[PDB]
C-alpha cells in the first residue's frame, strides 16, 4: 500500500530516507526536510558516523509534534565489530543514545560477517586483509532475539544474506524470532529475482538499497555504468512524464519491495516523493527487469576470504 505488514504485526513504510554518505553537517536538514516532507521512515546505521545529527533531527519534529513516534519508522543496524554476544547490546544502545529514541522499529545485522572487535570499523592485520572474528550467525541471531524480549527493539532482521545464510536462521534450534527484512543492494542492473522470491516465500519483507545505483559511492570509476543515465531508463521515465529517478523508486515498490533512497538535497528528497500517484506497467516491469547484468556495487571485497562472506553463492 502505503505501508507492508511484517512478521511482528507492525506496518514499514514502503519508502524511506537512505543516510549512507550523508555529512553530518547536512544530515539534520536532510532528515527535518523528509519527515516535513512526508517520509516516515529513516534508514540508520553506527558505521554511518552520523546517527547523532539524525538524531537532533528526529527529535526536533517530535517536539513540534509534526509527527508522533508510533508514525516513525526507525531503523538501524549492528556493525560487524560488535558481533560477539556480549557486545550486541551494548552497540544498540549506544544506537539508541546517538539518535535520542528509547527503541528501534527495526534493527539489523549490517553484514553476515563478524570482524575484531576494537575501535576500527574495519581492523586489519600487518597484511592484506580484514580480521575476522570466530563468531558464527547463530549466536549473533540469539543476541539479537535478546533486545526483543528486552524491549529494545520491536523486530530484528538481517542485511545482504544470502539465501543460505536466511535458512541457516530458520532452521536455527529453537528459532523465536523470524527475520522480519533482509536488507539488499537492488536495481534494473541486479534485479535479484532469485534471492526476492526466496525470501517473499518465507514471508521475509526485503528491502532494496542502493536503488539509483549509489551514484555517490566511494569506489565509483568513470567507466561505471550510470543507472540514472542509462538512455532506455530515460524513455520509461519520459512516456510517463517522471524523473528517472522517480521510475527508479517506484520499480521496487511495484515488486513489493520496500526502498530507501538517499538524498541530501531538499529538492531532490521532495522529487524522490512523488512516487505514488502513477503506476510502471506490466511492459515496463519486464522491460526493466531485462536490464539486469548482476552488477553489484557493494561487494565488500576486502571481506572475500571471510568465512561468512555472502557473495560466493549463486543467491
Ligand atoms: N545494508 C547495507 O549494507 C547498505 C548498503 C548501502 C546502502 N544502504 C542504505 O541504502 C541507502 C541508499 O543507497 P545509497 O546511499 O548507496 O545510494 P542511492 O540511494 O542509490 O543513491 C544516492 C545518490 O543519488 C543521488 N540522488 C538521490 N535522489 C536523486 C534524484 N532524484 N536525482 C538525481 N540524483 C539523486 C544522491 O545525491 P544527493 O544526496 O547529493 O542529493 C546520492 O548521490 C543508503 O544511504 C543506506 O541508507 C544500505
Ligand atoms: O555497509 C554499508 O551500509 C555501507 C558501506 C560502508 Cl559504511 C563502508 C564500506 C562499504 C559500504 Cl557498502
Amino acid at each position: 500500500a502505503s505501508r507492508l505488514l511484517l512478521n511482528n504485526g507492525a506496518k514499514m513504510p514502503i519508502l524511506g530516507l537512505g543516510t549512507w554518505k550523508s555529512p553530518p553537517g547536512q544530515v539534520t536538514e536532510a532528515v527535518k526536510v523528509a519527515i516535513d516532507v512526508g517520509y516516515r521512515h529513516i534508514d540508520c546505521a553506527h558505521v554511518y558516523q552520523n546517527e547523532n545529527e539524525v538524531g537532533v533531527a528526529i527529535q526536533e519534529k517530535l517536539r513540534e509534534q509534526v509527527v508522533k513516534r508510533e508514525e516513525l519508522f526507525i531503523v538501524s543496524k549492528l556493525w560487524c565489530t560488535y558481533h560477539e554476544k556480549g557486545l550486541v547490546k551494548g552497540a544498540c544502545q549506544k544506537t539508541l543514545s546517538d539518535l535520542k529514541l528509547d527503541y528501534l522499529d527495526l534493527y539489523l545485522i549490517h553484514w553476515p560477517t563478524g570482524f575484531k572487535p576494537g575501535k576500527e570499523f574495519f581492523p586489519l592485520d600487518e597484511s592484506n586483509g580484514v580480521v575476522p572474528s570466530d563468531t558464527n550467525i547463530l549466536d549473533t541471531w540469539a543476541a539479537m532475539e535478546e533486545l526483543v524480549d528486552e524491549g529494545l527493539v520491536k523486530a530484528i532482521g538481517i542485511s545482504n544474506f544470502n539465501h543460505l545464510q536466511v535458512e541457516m536462521i530458520l532452521n536455527k534450534p529453537g528459532l523465536k524470532y523470524k527475520p522480519a527484512v533482509n536488507q539488499i543492494e537492488c536495481h534494473p542492473y541486479l534485479t535479484q529475482e532469485k534471492l526476492i522470491q526466496y525470501c517473499q516465500s518465507k514471508g521475509i519483507v526485503v528491502t532494496a538499497y542502493s536503488p539509483l545505483g549509489s551514484p555517490d559511492r566511494p569506489w565509483a570509476k568513470p567507466e561505471d555504468p550510470s543507472l540514472l543515465e542509462d538512455p532506455r531508463i530515460k524513455a520509461i521515465a519520459a512516456k510517463h512524464d517522471k524523473t528517472t529517478a522517480q521510475v527508479l523508486i517506484r520499480f521496487p515498490m511495484q515488486r513489493n519491495l520496500v526502498v530507501i533512497p538517499k538524498s541530501v538535497t531538499p529538492e531532490r528528497i521532495a522529487e524522490n516523493f512523488k512516487v505514488f500517484d502513477f503506476e510502471l506497467s506490466s511492459q515496463d516491469m519486464t522491460t526493466l527487469l531485462s536490464y539486469n547484468r548482476n552488477w553489484r556495487v557493494c561487494a565488500l571485497l576486502s571481506c572475500t576470504s571471510h568465512k561468512d562472506y555472502p557473495f560466493h553463492e549463486e543467491f
